[PDB]
């Protein structure tokens, strides 16, 4: 049969297959889990082209009858969430509220990381660094950034193992959790105690005359989607970064010894990250030449981030973490172009502070199981181990 995507849910190694495709056929046809055909793009040059040409549309991926990567877990209008935010005149305000720059926010991240780590040391090895460190760090950060109660984090988080599924078919639970989580965020907008963070800001703008015709549904949706995307993305990235560090003891020791190099190491950890389980989907809105292929209007294109980020033509010795590259932020871990991640700085800070805190508290961190014993989540939009058992 035609080559099927994805190739592997493992987030600890890139398949050899990826370099062979990039060399032989850096754009080629594949079949997705729904049985649709798509073009898989796997070189830095071609990934960048697709991402920088808006005629490859994000929004149009949601059109009825399109070839699909996977089934929607959001309303179709939510695929255009950033466009809807810009159209409501809310982009600057949202972007400002999710920077890691608010007074106290970095200290709160540090404090939270340290407390989680003290609790694991009290309890004794083995510790699970996903469920008991990275994901609670992510969840606490996002409650603080949104201005919502910390104690509401866990129930919101538990929606995410369904919300970020990569399924061939619609998921009944996704609707149940979406509607419940929208109702919660609508209640937050009406709650006078919520005066800080992204929700406190949205709540003020909602009652300002310049935003009187912005819908209550959009305001709630921003809350739900920014919580879910940020939590899943920071928690998953930090988890798989910790694997890459733990398996580079020389690097772990360098960063421990010289923590000022942590921002450069996180940037390399981003470059090499396999967190995104699928290419980023786009729908062609015109006939467009990409390499040796004429992509036709209506066809699905999948931009393979690791294809670009491990391309030796751009990043020589791609599989090695080198802290002195001349082009260190030029990876595609946060995307490129119109839909460049709005949370990028926040994501970087979360990882930096989590890593700094772990290396200080557990300088001897190591896996407590052979690496092949990690259980990789399937049929999900992220690659993540179900547990990350460590000792120190
Ligand atoms: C290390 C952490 C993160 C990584 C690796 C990541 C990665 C990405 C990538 C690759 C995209 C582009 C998707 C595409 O073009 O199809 C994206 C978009 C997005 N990110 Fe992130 N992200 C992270 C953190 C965050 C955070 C913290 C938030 C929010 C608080 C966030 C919110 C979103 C949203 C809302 C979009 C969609 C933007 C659009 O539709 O134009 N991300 N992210
Ligand atoms: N691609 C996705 N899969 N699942 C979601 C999502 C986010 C939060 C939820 O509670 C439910 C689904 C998304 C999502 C997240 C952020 C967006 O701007 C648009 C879509």
């Amino acid at each position: 049969v035609l080559l099927e995507v994805p190739f592997s849910a493992r987030g600890d190694r890139i398949p050899d297959a990826v370099a062979e495709l990039r060399t032989r056929e850096p754009i080629r046809k594949v079949r997705t889990i729904t049985g649709a055909e798509a073009w898989l793009v796997s070189s830095y040059a071609l990934c960048t082209q697709v991402l920088e040409d808006r005629r490859f549309s994000m929004k149009e991926t949601a059109a009825a009858g399109a070839p699909r990567l996977n089934a929607l877990t959001v309303p179709p209008e939510v695929v255009n969430n950033m466009g809807n935010i810009a159209d409501a005149g809310l982009r600057k305000a949202v972007m400002k509220a999710i920077t890691p720059k608010a007074p106290g926010l970095e200290q709160f991240l540090r404090d939270t990381a340290n407390s989680l780590l003290d609790n694991l040391i009290t309890e004794g090895a083995p510790a699970d660094l996903r469920n008991d460190f990275a994901d609670p760090l992510a969840t606490a950060l996002h409650c603080k950034v949104l201005g919502i109660p910390q104690e509401d984090g866990p129930k919101l988080f538990r929606s995410l193992s369904i919300a970020f599924m990569s399924s061939a078919d619609p998921i009944p639970a996704a609707k149940i959790n979406w509607d419940r989580d929208i109702e919660y965020m609508a209640g937050i907008l009406e709650n006078p105690n919520i005066t800080t963070g992204l929700m406190g800001e949205l709540s003020r703008l909602r009652k300002d005359p310049a935003y009187s015709h912005v819908s209550d549904e959009l305001f709630a949706t921003i809350g739900v989607t920014f919580f879910g995307a940020g939590v899943i993305s920071t928690g998953s990235f930090l988890t798989t970064a910790l694997i890459s560090l733990i398996q580079r003891p020389q690097l772990r020791n360098l960063l421990h010894e010289k923590p000022e190099l942590i921002p450069a190491g996180v940037e390399e950890l981003l470059r090499i990250n396999l967190s995104f389980a699928d290419g980023l989907p786009r729908l062609a809105t015109a006939d467009i030449q990409v390499g040796d292929v004429l992509v036709r209007k209506g066809e699905l294109v999948l931009v393979l981030l690791e294809g670009a980020n491990f391309d030796p033509e751009h990043f020589p010795n791609p599989g090695s973490i080198e802290l002195d590259r001349p082009n260190p932020t030029s990876h595609l871990a946060f995307g490129r172009g119109q839909h460049f991640c709005p949370g990028s700085a926040l994501g970087r800070r979360h990882a930096q502070i989590g890593i700094e805190a772990l290396l200080k508290k557990m300088p001897g961190v190591d896996l407590a199981v052979p690496i092949d014993q990690l259980v990789w989540r399937t049929r999900f939009q992220r690659r993540i181990p179900e547990r990350l058992p460590v000792l120190w």
